[PDB]
């Protein structure tokens, strides 16, 4: 069964096999007094692992660097982290510091250095506009346009239909926004919209936290959203 928030305990990772070379890693973290679930992915390339997102923290990114090294047993060697909130940049200085190469966008790098976040070391080019998509070994990096935070992207891997939709897809469960500090409530269907285009046959749909799902979480989400924004 997919980890739940209240089977991790704060410090704690879970590898979830989703399909053939791909994982999703979940942690728990405490937020505004509460502690929630948090989802990234890993992929085989090649003989190495790329990961998406941290752990939400160094301490949990350590943990992570461990349960990859003791359940898989090759190597991370890049990170790409999907936008600048600490659920995906903290721990990125664990990362650097065990060797693993990390990456964000432009616009990613420097809204984490504006808030004080830790900073991927290297820009990813070609993710400046809605709807533009870029190859980053086994997977594709698309940037749908602002949503959960202006900078946010998502991840697809082809080998296996896994669309990864980070912060900006909610899980079938939670049918209520926040945080939504840095979002683009305005935007965020239409953002959604693209996602749709682009990856219509997405057969697993990661959220950003929580359970997956299908495509029916592209709509879910819009509805939410839109709730939130007609009250
Ligand atoms: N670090 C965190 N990010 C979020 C987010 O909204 O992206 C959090 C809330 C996530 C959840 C709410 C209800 C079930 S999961 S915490
Ligand atoms: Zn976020
Ligand atoms: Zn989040």
């Amino acid at each position: 069964e997919y980890p739940t928030v209240s089977e991790i305990p704060v410090g704690e990772v879970r590898l979830y096999q989703i399909a053939d070379g791909v994982w999703s890693h979940i942690a728990t973290q405490s937020f505004d007094g509460a502690v929630y679930p948090s989802n990234g992915l890993i992929v085989r390339d090649g003989d190495e692992l790329l990961l998406i997102d941290t752990a939400w923290g160094a301490k949990n990114t350590a943990a992570l660097l461990a349960e990859i090294e003791k359940q898989i047993g090759l190597p991370v060697t890049r990170a790409v982290s999907t936008h600048f909130h600490d659920d995906r940049v903290g721990g990125v200085d664990v990362l650097r510091a065990a060797g693993v190469a990390t990456y964000a966008s432009p616009s990613t790098r420097r809204l984490a250095e504006v808030e004080g976040n830790e900073i991927p070391t290297h820009s990813l080019e070609g993710l400046s506009s809605s709807g533009d998509a870029v190859r980053f070994g086994p997977v594709e990096l698309f940037y749908p346009g602002a949503a959960h935070s202006t900078d946010n992207l998502v991840v697809y891997v082809p080998s296996a239909s896994v669309l990864y939709g980070g912060c900006a897809i909610y899980e079938l469960s939670r049918t209520s926004a926040g945080n939504v500090a840095d979002a683009d409530l305005a935007e965020w269907p239409t953002s959604i919209e693209r996602i749709q285009q682009h990856y219509p046959e997405a057969q697993f749909v990661i959220p950003g936290h929580g359970l997956p799902g299908g495509l029916d979480l592209l709509k879910h989400t819009t509805n939410v959203v839109k709730a939130h924004t007609n009250r």
